[PDB]
DNA sequence: ACAACAGAGGATGGAGCT
DNA sequence: GCCTTGCTGGGACATCTT
DNA sequence: AGCTCCATCCAGCAAGGC
DNA sequence: AAGATGTCCCTCTGTTGT
């Protein structure tokens, strides 16, 4: 009955709906690697690891994950980093016994009303805080962005 | 000091291979578990992590078995698909491995190249003589980098 | 049909309607 | 220090030679 | 089965703002 | 300690030859 949402990204976010328990939502751990000349920000495989056997979960636990769909206009290395965390992803979630279920960004959207027009430059951040009002506190700021993606994923794979 | 246990080396990519070196024991190899996913218009090849995790289990290797992977530094020149895709199969092995509780070492793809293209069959079907009959057809260039990131692995000391 | 080769570097997914 | 805009879309690695 | 639209990001590296 | 320079893939879609 858990549902998991992920978003993949380097500062996204794992959201955990326990059934008759309250909500949950974890920002993704990272560390600092030298990439060429300077540091990149990448997923943290070992530590994100240790959070998902930190919570015991039902084995074959379904995991909706966002889908990585960048957009032509991106870089090479958007494109590289968003594989990279999406396989990542799905290859911690496989291994370690999860189901995973991807799911592309505009699925949430279609149960919560959002358009290009009225862009959610919060809309995302406070409909997760009203959907999970007992994680209100931790939406408040604009870097909460990863925290509400996760927490819509989840949402629309347990509806 | 010397690396007494397991190497493992791994190709990553689509059609990358993985070579399994236990100590005083015929080498194996393995190609790349990959099934094909309906994408856009089309239909391409990507890495199976549910079979990679049922192939690594199936070894049964002790805990921390030192695994080298080949890095992706893709060129500028690639296209953005070429990125994506390479950072996917590299970000999945990767947590595949962590995940399996393995150890894993980046390696870039000069490194081990430079210890010893067009040949790189070759020179792995001298060095793993048993394997030579599957280093016949110029497509088995995965199985030999696995191969060979693997040989590297074990001149590598470890702690 | 599968392999080898050649050449350039590329969105994707979903809803709707024929 | 750590956010927050703002904006384009990007090699990375090693070996040399200043 | 097509075949139209129409929607969807994030990465990374600078400057400023709290 | 920085710069100059030269190397290193793979993906994906065709076409061609087994």
């Amino acid at each position: 009955g858990w549902v998991i949402g992920v978003a993949p990204d380097t500062s996204g976010a794992l959201a955990l709906l326990k059934p008759n328990q309250p909500p949950q939502v974890f920002d993704s751990p990272h560390l600092k690697v030298l990439v060429g000349k300077g540091v990149r920000k990448r997923l943290d495989a070992k530590a994100i690891v240790q959070l998902l056997k930190s919570f015991e979960a039902p084995i074959g636990t379904t995991v909706y994950v966002a889908q990585s769909t960048p957009y032509p206009q991106d870089g090479k290395q958007g494109w590289w980093s968003g594989g990279f965390g999406y396989g990542m992803w799905i290859g911690i979630l496989v291994a370690s016994g999860f189901s995973v279920i991807p799911v592309p960004s505009s699925a949430w959207k279609s149960e919560f009303q959002l358009t290009k027009e009225r862009s959610n430059k919060d809309y995302s951040r406070q409909v997760a805080s009203q959907l999970f009002p007992s994680l209100s506190s931790l939406l408040k700021r604009k870097k909460a962005h990863g925290r509400a993606a996760a927490l819509l994923i989840a949402a629309y794979g347990k509806g």
